[PDB]
RNA sequence: GGGUGCUAAGAUUAAUCAGGAUGUUUUUGUACUCGAAAGAAGCUACAAAGAUAAGGCUUCAUGCCGAAAUC
DNA sequence: GCTTCTTTATCCTGATTAATCTTAGCAC
DNA sequence: AAAGAAGC
């Protein structure tokens, strides 16, 4: 090409190693790590779960505010200030069945089965009425010892239940009252049971959402999955066809008899042959690929003929046109009738629609006035649920467009589409991933391609990019290793399938009705053959009439949890009954069972695990690793995603370089020649640090130029002392607002005097949540070694705390530790409160004065008599300011907490006001100068005047409040400080426990912000503006 | 040998929508403790009602936005 | 003021669209 | 991982 100079990237989640040398001379050019934390864009998943969680609770919010509108406008209620709420709405719920019920007793009952309403995929208050009776308690997921066992009950019921018993609640109230409506029935029913469809989503006419159907731009669709169908592999603005769209049917079997060879004269069949096996097969009623075979051994033996698509088997395959024959079914239409286009689009809703609603509105919009009768759709809407199989099938790469140029060249040439698609025939990042929805691989793609822009501008164009990619080369006994492999999941699946229909039917197929809303049964029968048809929590067997009628009974477990390890992997699920998924909470079998009211022991669990053949090695490896993983410690998703990061960038550069015509080369290398190069050459790459990613990418750029002083000058300038310490880093900075403000846990305060207090003081309370658990006891001996009277029920209840508590550590066990409480319970269940009569309630929770209230957020309610908080609050950004008078430095700290919606814009920002408040509190002299804002990883040089040292920190915050300037640093090389690293004498050793924290506001220091372009070149920005930045 | 295209499967995962049951905390009621009661205490449990990222929107409702990306 | 060290909410049900790798069968 | 009060 033009220049000797070829760049190699080696494109992660989080980083870019970059790296740059002359082809022929050997010199390394440049070398770069580039770091973007992808722990911010995988936040999105938290993103999306408090979302969706935020419409449930205002729906069912809104539930009971629709109602109040209701009860005013019926004449039932006016004023909603003396409604009693220590009534029983449950035994309400029972009376009202029978009795009459006031107008505001009638609105308990109402309220309290809105806010619970049931899943909707004796009433229901009787049950819950006597389950408050006989246990004293309804709510949650609770256990009930009866006739010896242990059984676990929960507050589930279905919507049609609630549904049923509100409508013979309010008709027999319309017995005795006649305000009660009709039309007050049917809309509370509506209020009651109302849900919305998948495919619409969230808003209204009025309230339009580009999350839902109603969109902002005025347009309002049919169906909100209809925008995110793929587009055209070739026609790019062009949706793709349904698979069971006729131009795509035609295709694929055309394409398909053009990649056989046959014992013609030419070894390829002709247009007038093909032109009848078409025929042929869109009028025979039964078909498959083996009929098909037999048929053109007739229009010729049918060995003879090669080139099939196979089977994982080897039962060979080819299409069939099978959604048209079926189609062709319809009674009250004809399948025939149709032109091309009108059938097309019928696959297209048949498609994307799965209800009748759906159906029915795609139809009337997208077909002329009076193109189907109500009959005639009435068989659409079976016809596609009896048939969800065939439409659950997906979307053809290419659209109708493009198969339409290409459909008569398949009839014509006997090519296949590739020979006949080649016959005819600075990036902008943003546009490139404009479409992808994925903000993890979207973010690492821009990150590589803002990098080649800036390393073609400094260095020119290249000639050769080259990329490592996680691909595999495999010889033939790996290969057919695979296949088996693949081979004997599908086995299994149809051999739990065939398993599943033998003991429902007694016939080998199970009814398509049983898959309707239930569309997930299939991997859960798998999961139910795997576990030899026994939940493995419980010990009860599970029987498929259950498993496919009362499917409600049961739940997919995640067995080490979602929370922790983010596998979604066939190999950590299970299919268990559904209150012993609840029970065992965020655990794993190991940590929960033992503990579960409603179960096995884990060493009977151990014992079935390996008895059993059937259930996979890593399956039985998740479910019983005795290891106490949890959230705080130290994924696939990561490989998929890296992945699709360098392919979507890899092809992105050679589309450039060919359209373009500047004729880069563009070459590729795998992880086992780059690794195993590092083994065979010298590299040694080093601990936890960042540096092994620009080695990885020259480790790439050589790759490709080894076809070849040189050779040994590169490994040389590689392995040398003097190179480690040259490479740069590129920080992207995070200047986004308004992310996770602080922790979720709502905290209550209470006064007292703890410890060294003789005045009261204002102190957070913990709480151990359940004593009988080993943790639970471990945080109770912790506080009681060091201060009783931290537990308020020391305070506040001493006669239980010395006459119960303290008996209990006394006389049990405590050891391998062990609870006392635990035990205690074993023997006489739940520790019981103090009390004469034997009457007292049981004890699970323990709260206890905590820490004193420093920094927090207020939420407290105008009831409570002590405040309630939300506390570790994250930072935003620190305002570095100077003082001239004192010669030191003044650091302002912001949080996401002090930005809000301004109430009558509803832009979100920081006032000037409360800006110059934390101004103050911070310690900043309001006549000092502004000079630059630090946002998370930027960097810093602190310079020492007193010394000549200087040292370059990134910036993660400002840290601990009441401590004015005190600022937190994390490496300019690494992710952290292991601890006790030696920094320039000022600021001294960064402290043992590995966390950086430093205060700034000395009098002998300089500290400068500092820039880099994302290929690590570094300048000093001493001063950036005369006033903090604060426009929103 | 890499790259890529159509198809089918196997294995991973991403985006988005509709829902359930909790958990946290406030207040009240009841039980428990104290008091002769009224009550007190706010521990401990159940229930209900309110709040549930701080906080906002307008179109009064199957109402809407608020933890990603934009650097 | 500087360092240490405790602390930190979740389990599911139903659905659609998309991507990546790996096997296959054809092909520039 | 990092907030920030506890601890000295
Ligand atoms: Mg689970
Ligand atoms: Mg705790
Ligand atoms: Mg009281
Ligand atoms: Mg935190
Ligand atoms: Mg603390």
């Amino acid at each position: 090409m033009g220049s000797d100079l070829v760049l190699g990237l080696d494109i992660g989640i989080g980083s870019v190693g970059v790296g740059i040398l002359n082809k022929v001379t050997g010199e390394i050019i440049h070398k770069n790590s580039r770091i973007f934390p992808a722990a911010q864009a995988e936040n999105n998943l938290v993103r999306r779960t408090n979302r969706q969680g935020r419409r449930l609770a205002r729906r069912k919010k809104h539930r009971r505010v629709r109602l109040n509108r209701l009860f005013e406008e019926s004449g039932l209620i006016t004023d909603f200030t003396k409604i009693s709420i220590n009534l029983n709405p449950y035994q309400l719920r029972v009376k009202g069945l029978t009795d009459e019920l006031s107008n505001e007793e009638l609105f308990i009952a109402l309220k309290n089965m809105v806010k619970h309403r049931g899943i909707s995929y004796k009433t229901p208050g009787q049950i819950q009425l006597e389950r408050y009776q006989t246990y004293g308690q309804l709510r949650g997921d609770f256990t009930v010892e009866k006739d010896g066992k242990k059984h676990r009950l929960i507050n589930v019921f279905p919507t049609s239940a609630y549904r049923s018993e509100a409508l013979r609640i309010l008709q027999t109230q319309q017995e005795f009252n006649p305000q009660i409506t009709d039309e007050f029935i049917n809309r509370y029913l509506e209020i009651l049971t109302g849900k919305r469809k998948y495919y619409h989503g969230p808003g209204n006419e009025k309230s339009r959402t580009d999350y839902g159907r109603y969109r902002t731009s005025g347009e309002t669709l049919d169906n909100i999955f209809g925008i995110l169908i793929g587009k055209c592999t070739f026609y790019p603005d062009e949706f793709r066809a349904a698979k069971a769209s006729y131009t795509a049917q035609e295709f694929n079997l055309l394409n398909d008899l053009n990649n056989l060879t046959v014992p013609t004269e030419t070894k390829k069949l002709s247009k007038e042959q093909k032109n009848q096996i078409i025929n042929y097969v869109k009028n025979e009623k039964a078909m498959g690929p083996a009929k098909l075979f037999k048929y053109i051994a007739k229009l010729l033996d049918v060995a003879d003929i090669k080139g099939y698509r196979i089977d994982k088997s080897g039962k060979a395959e080819i299409h069939t046109f099978e959604a048209y024959r079926k189609m062709k079914t319809l009674e009250t239409l004809d399948i025939e009738q149709m032109d091309r286009e009108t059938l097309d689009k019928l696959a297209y809703v048949l498609t994307l629609n799965t209800e009748r609603e759906g159906i029915q509105e795609a139809l009337e919009h997208e077909f002329a006035d009076g193109s189907f009768s109500q009959k005639q759709v009435d068989e659409l809407v079976q016809f596609r649920k009896a048939n969800s199989s065939i439409f659950g099938k997906g979307w053809h790469n290419f659209s109708v467009k493009l198969m339409m140029e290409l459909i008569p060249e398949l009839y014509e040439t006997s090519e296949e589409q590739m020979t006949i698609l080649t016959r005819l025939g600075y990036i902008d990042e943003k546009l490139l991933t404009e479409e992808i929805y994925n903000p993890v691989v979207a973010k690492s793609v821009r990150q590589a391609i803002k990098i080649v822009n800036a390393a073609i501008k400094e260095y020119g164009d290249f000639d050769n990019i080259v990329i490592e990619m996680a691909r595999e080369t495999n010889e033939d006994d790996e290969k057919k290793a695979i296949q088996k492999i693949q081979k004997a999941n599908k086995d299994e699946k149809d051999a739990a399938m065939l398993k599943a229909a033998n003991q429902y039917n007694g016939k080998a197929e199970l009814p398509h009705s049983v898959f309707h809303g239930h569309k997930q049964l299939a991997t859960k029968i798998r999961l139910w053959h795997q576990q030899g048809e026994r939940c493995l929590y419980t010990g009860k067997t599970i029987s498929i009439h259950d498993l496919i009628n009362n499917s409600n009974q049961f739940e997919v477990d995640a067995i080490l949890p979602l929370s922790i390890t983010f596998d979604d992997s066939l190999a950590n699920k299970v299919l268990v009954y559904a209150t012993a998924n609840q029970e065992k909470g965020q655990r794993t079998p190991y940590q929960a069972l033992d503990s579960m009211d409603d179960a096995w022991s884990f060493r009977e669990l151990k014992a079935f695990v390996r008895e059993s053949k059937t259930l996979s090695n890593k399956k039985k490896e998740y479910l019983l690793t005795e290891e106490d993983i949890s959230k705080f410690d130290v994924i696939e998703r990561n490989l998929v995603d890296t992945r699709y990061a360098s392919r979507v960038v890899l092809n992105a550069l050679q589309e450039h370089f060919r359209a373009h015509k500047i004729d880069t080369k563009v070459s590729v290398v795998r992880g086992q020649f780059t690794s195993q190069l590092r083994r065979h050459w010298g590299i040694e790459k080093t601990r936890d640090t960042y540096h092994h990613h620009a080695v990885d990418a020259l480790i790439i750029a050589a790759s490709s130029q080894l076809n070849l002083a040189p050779y040994q000058h590169f490994v040389d300038t590689l392995k040398s002392k003097e190179f480690e310490d040259s490479i740069l880093f590129s920080y992207q900075v995070d200047s986004k607002f308004n992310r996770k403000i602080s922790d979720a846990t709502i905290y209550a305060t209470r006064q007292a005097k703890v410890g060294k207090d003789k005045a009261d003081e204002t102190y957070v309370l913990g709480k151990i949540k359940d004593i009988y658990t080993q943790d639970g006891y471990d945080a109770f001996m912790k506080i009681y070694k060091k201060d009783k009277s931290k537990f308020l029920m020391y305070r506040h209840d001493p006669q239980t705390f010395e006459k119960v508590i303290e008996p209990i550590l006394e006389n049990y066990p405590n050891k391998v530790p062990c609870n006392p409480f635990l035990k205690y319970k074993e023997e006489h269940g739940y520790i019981r409160k103090y009390s004469k009569k034997g009457n007292g309630p049981e004890i699970k929770s323990l709260k206890y004065y905590d820490s004193k209230l420093g920094n927090h957020i207020d939420i407290t309610p105008k009831d409570s008599n002590n405040k309630v908080v939300l506390q570790s609050v994250s930072p935003w950004r620190a305002d570095v300011y100077f003082n001239k008078t004192t010669g030191k430095y003044e650091i302002l700290g912001l949080k996401y907490a002090d930005l809000q919606f301004e109430k009558g814009t509803g832009t979100y920002k920081i006032s000037q006001e409360k800006y110059n408040d934390i101004k103050k509190k911070e310690g900043v002299d309001s006549d000092s100068e502004f000079k630059f804002t630090l946002y998370k990883n930027d960097l810093l040089l602190v310079k020492d005047t007193e010394t000549k040292e200087q040292q370059l920190f990134r910036f993660l915050s400002r840290t601990m409040p009441k401590q004015k300037h005190y600022v937190e640093l994390k490496p300019y090389d690494k992710q952290k400080f292991e601890g006790g690293e030696a920094l320039i004498k000022v600021l001294g050793n960064v402290a043992n426990s590995g966390q950086c924290k430093k205060g700034l506001g000395k009098s002998n220091i300089s500290i400068y912000k500092v820039r880099t372009d994302v290929l690590g070149n570094q300048h000093i920005i001493k001063n950036e503006g005369d006033k903090p930045k604060l426009d929103f």
